[PDB]
C-alpha cells in the first residue's frame, strides 16, 4: 500500500515536521523527523507576513533557503529509515504561508515545489489552498476530511482540536456531516507576548501562565471581541484600555482566552461531546490542557496520542494523505466547512 | 488524437495568445484567438517588473484579473469553435513573467493555475520554468524543444523576435543549441511609447523614415550581455529604456526617428553576429513572433545574413504569431507523457526534465 510523505511549516514557525505515512485502508505513521526552524529564516518568512518592499526577490530567496532545508530533512529522514526515494509515491507539502487573505481571494504558500522536486527526486503535491479559494472558500481548514477517514466512530460524539496559532475544530457526529469552524487564537497570543516580553518562542508547558493571576476585566473584554458572534499589537490595543498588568498575569489570561473560546465553541455545537482529541502543539502546554479539562468536565480531554496517533504529527499526516488524494482525484476539501462551492481536487503536480 | 490549448502572454504585453493545437505524428494548429491586453492591467503588470511596495497582494489581485481575462479567451475560442471543455485534454500556460532572474536562481511567472483549471474546466499544465532553473538552466527560451520538433539536411534557424530574440540552431547531428540574441521589439517599443502614446512602431515606418548613426550603434553594441557565448537569459544586461537614455545621454543629442533607426539596426546586428558566429552554415532563418511583422527589421536581417534565406513561419505552414503559444501546448503534451521539456545545452542545466506542473480540472 503506497507510501508518501507529508512536508508541514505552520504559521508558529517552529519547525518542519516530515512524516512518513503508508496509506492502504487505514493511514499509518510509519516515521516521524523534526527540523527546528533557524533563527534566520524564522524571522525573514515573519518578515514577509506583513506587506512591504522588494517581496517578490526576497520571497523567492526564503523560498530556496526553506526548500533547501526541507530537501535536507527528507532525505536525512529517508537513508536513517534505509529506504530509496522511489520507495515514496510522493511528498505532500503544505509550503509555508507568508499571507492568506480570502477577503480578497488570495492565499500564498511560498515552497517553489519544483525545486522540491529536484532536490529529493520525489513527486511533490503542493498547493493545496488555491483551488479551494479559487471556488468562493476560505482554502482553510483542510484538516476535517482527514480527520473524519482517521477517526470513523459511527458510535460517539468525537471532537478533533487543533491548536497551533490558531485553535479549528472537527466536530465528528455519528451519521451526519462533519463540521468544522476556527475556535479562536491557540497558541498564537501566548508565544506572542512571551516573545514580545523576553524574547523566547513559547510559554514551556503553560508554566508563565500558571505563575499569574488571571485578570478577569481584561479577559471579559477580550472574550467580547467580535471575532466570537488576533496578534500583539490587537492585544497592546485592550491592554491600553485596561489597568497596567504583572506580566504573568496577561500570560494568565491570554491561556484562559484560549481555553474558553475553546470551551464554549464546541459544546455551543456538539453539547454531548464524549471525546475531545486534542492535537498539534497547544496538547503539550500542560497548564492549557488543564483549564480545557475543566471546562469540559464531563467530556475525555486528551492528545490524540490516546488513541494511537502523535498529536505534534497530525497535521504533516494530512499533508500526506492530501498527495494521496490528489492522486486518486479524490476531493480535499469539505466545502460544507470551507465556504467552497464543492468538493474540488486540490492541489498541484510537480513530478521529479 | 489529443486536443491541447496554449496560452501565451510574453513580455512585450501586446495581448494573450490562445492557440488550440491537434498532438498527433506531429502538431497541427486548428484555431487561434487573440486578446488585446487591456491597457489597466498591461501598466500594472509592467509596475510589477522592477522591485517595489507590497509586491504579493498586488500580484496576487493583477493574476486574478490576468486569469479571468485568459478563462474568458478559452471560453470564446471554444463556443466560437463549437466545442466543449471535455474535448481539450490541457491548457499549456506561460503565465506572466514579472521578474526573470537566473542569475540569482529564480523565475516568477503569475497567472494563478488552480483559478485558470476552476474558471475554465479543463486541466492545466503551468509553471514551466521553474524546474529547468532548478536544476541549473536559465529557464528560457523554452522553445527551441519545440522549434526542432516542427522543423527538425537543412541547417536552420529558427528566430523568435517578440519583446527579446531568441535563436534555435537546428544542426543536423550536432545537439539542439541556442539563445536569446537580446533585444527585438522591446526598445523599439519602448522608445516610440517615450516619445509618442504607441506601444509599437507600426511596420518600422518610424524606424525606416530615420537615418541610423553609427557612433550611438557603436555603443550599445559595445555591452556585457553581447560577448557573452552559450546559455544565456536576457537580462545579463536588462535592455530597458533607463538603460538607453542613459547611453543617449553620454553622447550629443540626436532625433527621434534616428534613435529609432539605431535600435532598429541593433536588433538586426546582435541577431546577425551571435546567429552567426554559432552557425554561419545556417541555410535557412525562420523567423516568427511579432518582429516577422515589421518590414524593415526582417528586409535588414537579409542583407546582414546574405549567405541564407530570411522568411517568416507562415511560408513553412505556421503564422509567426502562433509559434509561442503552440509551444506552451505542446509542453502541455510533453509534461503529460512525461517527456522532456527543456534542450539542456541551450539553457544550462544539469540535463534533461520533465517541466511544469499539473492542475487538475
Ligand atoms: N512543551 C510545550 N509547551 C508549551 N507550548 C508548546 C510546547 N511544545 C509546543 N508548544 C506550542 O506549540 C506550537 C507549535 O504548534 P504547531 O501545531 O506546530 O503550530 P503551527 O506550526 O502554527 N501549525 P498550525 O496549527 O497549522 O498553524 C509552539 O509554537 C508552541 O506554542
Ligand atoms: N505590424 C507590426 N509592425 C511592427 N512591429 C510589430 C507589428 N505587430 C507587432 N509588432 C511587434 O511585435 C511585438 C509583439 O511580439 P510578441 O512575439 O507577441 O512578443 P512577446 O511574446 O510579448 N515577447 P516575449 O516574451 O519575448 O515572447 C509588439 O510589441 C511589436 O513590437
Ligand atoms: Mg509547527
Ligand atoms: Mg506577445
Amino acid at each position: 500500500m503506497p507510501r508518501y510523505l507529508g512536508l508541514m511549516s505552520g504559521t508558529s514557525l517552529d519547525g518542519m515536521d516530515i512524516v512518513l505515512i503508508e496509506q492502504g485502508d487505514r493511514t499509518t505513521l510509519l516515521a516521524s523527523h523534526y527540523l527546528p526552524m533557524p533563527a534566520g529564516l524564522r524571522e525573514d518568512i515573519l518578515a514577509l507576513c506583513v506587506p512591504g518592499p522588494d517581496e517578490i526577490a526576497r520571497a523567492a530567496e526564503v523560498e530556496q533557503r526553506w526548500v533547501a532545508l526541507a530537501a535536507q530533512g527528507v532525505r536525512e529522514l529517508l537513508l536513517q529509515q534505509q529506504m530509496s526515494p522511489d520507495e515514496v509515491r510522493a511528498i505532500g507539502s503544505h509550503g509555508q504561508t507568508i499571507r492568506h487573505e480570502p477577503a480578497r481571494h488570495f492565499t500564498v504558500q511560498i515552497g517553489n515545489p519544483a525545486l522540491l522536486a529536484e532536490l529529493t527526486g520525489i513527486d511533490v503535491v503542493a498547493d493545496f489552498r488555491r483551488r479551494d479559494v479559487a471556488a468562493g472558500g476560505q482554502g482553510a481548514p483542510l484538516v476535517p476530511a482527514f480527520h473524519q477517514a482517521l477517526f470513523g466512530d459511527d458510535d460517539t460524539s468525537r471532537a478533533v482540536l487543533n491548536i497551533g496559532g490558531f485553535s479549528n475544530v472537527s466536530l465528528l457526529s455519528p451519521g451526519k456531516p462533519v463540521r468544522g469552524f476556527d475556535c479562536g487564537p491557540g497558541n498564537v497570543l501566548m508565544d506572542a507576548w512571551i516573545h514580545h516580553q523576553r524574547g523566547e518562542h513559547f510559554d514551556r508547558d503553560g508554566a508563565w501562565a500558571a505563575s499569574g493571576q488571571v485578570n478577569h476585566a481584561l479577559l471579559a473584554s477580550l472574550l467580547a471581541d467580535e471575532f466570537f458572534a488576533f496578534n500583539l499589537p490587537w492585544l497592546q490595543e485592550h491592554l491600553a484600555r485596561h489597568p497596567a498588568l504583572p506580566a504573568a498575569d496577561i500570560q494568565a489570561t491570554l491561556l484562559e482566552l484560549s481555553a474558553r473560546s475553546i470551551s464554549e465553541s464546541l459544546l455551543d455545537a456538539q453539547p454531548d461531546c464524549e471525546e475531545v482529541l486534542v492535537c498539534g502543539g497547544g496538547a503539550f502546554n500542560t497548564a492549557l490542557m488543564k483549564r480545557l479539562a475543566m471546562l469540559m468536565p464531563e467530556a475525555r480531554v486528551a492528545s490524540t496520542d490516546e488513541y494511537g496517533i502523535p498529536p505534534a504529527w497530525m497535521e504533516g499526516m494530512a499533508f500526506a494523505w492530501l498527495a494521496h488524494r490528489f492522486l486518486e482525484r479524490l476531493p480535499g476539501n469539505c466545502p460544507d466547512v470551507t465556504g467552497a462551492l464543492g468538493p474540488r481536487t486540490l492541489g498541484a503536480l510537480y513530478p521529479a
